[PDB]
């Protein structure tokens, strides 16, 4: 364990460096073709794009400065990029540049073709847990990372998982992470995966990521999730309640861990107990797996995603493409001065 103390370390002063040094403007919009709209919101999309010069293709989400003002979001988007600007992991999506102009904020990514984790999981049904297992380990280790710098993530759900070209996950969507040394108080989250503690506007921690994993492990082994019903204020009793069914074919093992990511009580919590992570990756359904093995990506996938190249769009869906319109006037520049 030495070695892995030893690795944390490491990590936390390579984050730390870029934390209280950021880049910043680093490109700029007329340097890129815009190809498609891969998703869109209330503030933000996400656009595939190619880079003139090189031809590498990137995936660029683009958020409106008077948008994310009106919704308030403008620590969020700050904390995004100045976080992804500093992480460094093999499951996370890395930025390779950043810029603003007088209308927007743009972060430009690697893309990944593969697609989301919601797509697959929606069409085959549910996975097998050997496949289940395989994606929440990679979890389990990204989650042992960002909290051992103190960064929460908040936002685990199957949509920001994507499948890369060894079928290995790349977790994108840092539009909720915050760095944390105790507690924190803000409602974020899709409402499936939210803790009670979150639901019940308490001051919260990193708890809250492990409550999630199980919510996201049960739903890949499923197909469903755990507090589901048709509105939010009736999923909302349901996770305070906490009472869970799970399907007969589950193992026992994989009830007893989801049990205990499941724990209404947060200081009772797999992840948050005296041993951290270790009471996780020690579980008996973690037992097949070979943890540095799963780091090293040295573990053949179960799934290799279907698509021709690094510009197919195929595993993303079609929305109405509008335009990238640029003020002459500068925009909320103050609000934005660190991006
Ligand atoms: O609307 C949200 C949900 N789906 C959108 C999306 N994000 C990406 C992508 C691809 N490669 C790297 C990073 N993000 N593709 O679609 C964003
Ligand atoms: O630099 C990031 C982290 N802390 C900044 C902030 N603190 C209050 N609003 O944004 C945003």
């Amino acid at each position: 364990q030495e070695s892995v103390k030893e690795f944390l370390a490491k990590a936390k002063e390579e984050f730390l460096k870029k934390w209280e040094s950021p880049s910043q403007n680093t490109a700029q919009l007329d340097h890129f073709d815009r190809i498609k709209t891969l998703g869109t919101g209330s503030f933000g999309r996400v656009m595939l794009v190619k880079h003139k010069e090189t031809g590498n293709h990137y995936a660029m989400k683009i958020l409106d400065k008077q948008k994310v003002v009106k919704l308030k979001q403008i620590e969020h988007t700050l904390n995004e990029k100045r976080i992804l600007q500093a992480v460094n992991f093999p499951f996370l999506v890395k930025l390779e540049f950043s810029f603003k102009d007088n209308s927007n904020l743009y972060m430009v990514m690697e893309y990944v073709p593969g697609g989301e984790m919601f797509s697959h999981l929606r069409r085959i049904g549910r996975f097998s847990e050997p496949h289940a297992r395989f994606y929440a380990a990679q979890i389990v280790l990204t989650f042992e990372y960002l909290h051992s710098l103190d960064l929460i993530y908040r936002d685990l759900k199957p949509e920001n998982l994507l499948i890369d070209q060894q079928g290995y996950i790349q977790v994108t969507d840092f539009g909720f992470a915050k760095r944390v040394k105790g507690r924190t108080w803000t409602l974020c989250g899709t409402p499936e995966y939210l803790a009670p503690e979150i639901i019940l506007s308490k001051g919260y921690n990193k708890a809250v990521d492990w409550w999630a994993l199980g919510v996201l492990i049960y739903e890949m082994a499923a197909g469903y999730p755990p507090f589901f019903a048709d509105q939010p204020i009736q999923i909302y009793e349901k996770i305070v309640s906490g009472k869970v069914r799970f399907p007969s074919h589950f193992s026992s093992d994989l009830k007893d861990l989801l049990r205990n990511l499941l724990q209404v009580d947060l200081t009772k919590r797999f992840g948050n107990l005296k041993n951290g992570v270790n009471d996780i990756k020690n579980h008996k359904w973690f037992a097949t797996t070979d943890w540095i093995a799963i780091y090293q990506r040295k573990v053949e996938a179960p799934f290799i995603p279907k698509f021709k190249g690094p510009g197919d769009t195929s595993n993303f869906d079609d929305y109405e493409e509008e335009e990238i319109r640029v003020s002459i006037n500068e925009k909320c520049g103050k609000e934005f001065t660190e991006f």
